[PDB]
């Protein structure tokens, strides 16, 4: 769950992909809807774009993936500080439960799709230690993520 090593290897891989937060969190994101077109039924401004090329460049896109990169890089950055990543997570995870109400599976699905971004920016030195370190970081963020979403008694509405 994160030696000092791991906690170095993925710190750095994602300090040179938080260096470009920009184009590579809306990558993900753009990528998150084309994969799964229902999550996008969160979103106000996406639930109809459908042309990945409208989405790859609007401001708000940007601004959600300019969010999500902040928030992991804060857990990325102090994931030393147990006590810092379970906070970032658990305000992190109750305001999707409660407040945009996001079923807590599609997490998972956007850490995978996450991982596999860096995976390719990486593609050149992407070793097995390293890349089994990124499965933590991965699995650590949902069963956090999760665990608010339990404390709050979820359950999605019809
Ligand atoms: C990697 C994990 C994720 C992080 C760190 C994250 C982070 C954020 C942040 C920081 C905001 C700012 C608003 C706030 O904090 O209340 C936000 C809003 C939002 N997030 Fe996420 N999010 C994540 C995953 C997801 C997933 C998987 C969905 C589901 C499809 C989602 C849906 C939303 C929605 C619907 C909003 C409100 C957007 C809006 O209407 O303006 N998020 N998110």
């Amino acid at each position: 769950e994160l030696s000092e090593a791991e906690r170095k290897a993925v710190q750095a891989m994602w300090a040179r992909l938080y260096a470009n937060c920009e184009d590579v969190g809306v990558a993900i994101l753009v990528r998150f809807f084309v994969n799964f077109p229902s999550a996008k039924q969160y979103f106000s401004q996406f639930k109809h774009m459908e042309d990945p090329l409208e989405m790859e460049r609007s401001p708000q896109l940007r601004k959600h993936a300019c969010r999500v990169m902040g928030a992991l890089n804060t857990v990325v950055e102090n994931l030393h500080d147990p006590d810092k990543v379970s906070s970032v997570l658990a305000l992190v995870g109750k305001a999707h439960a409660l407040k945009h109400k996001v079923e807590p599976v599609y997490f998972k699905i956007l850490s995978g799709v996450i991982l596999e971004v860096v995976a390719e920016e990486f593609a050149s030195d992407f070793p097995p230690e390293t890349q089994r370190a990124w499965a933590k970081l991965r699995g650590l963020i949902y069963s956090h993520v999760t665990a608010a979403y339990k404390e709050v008694g979820w359950v999605q509405q019809v």
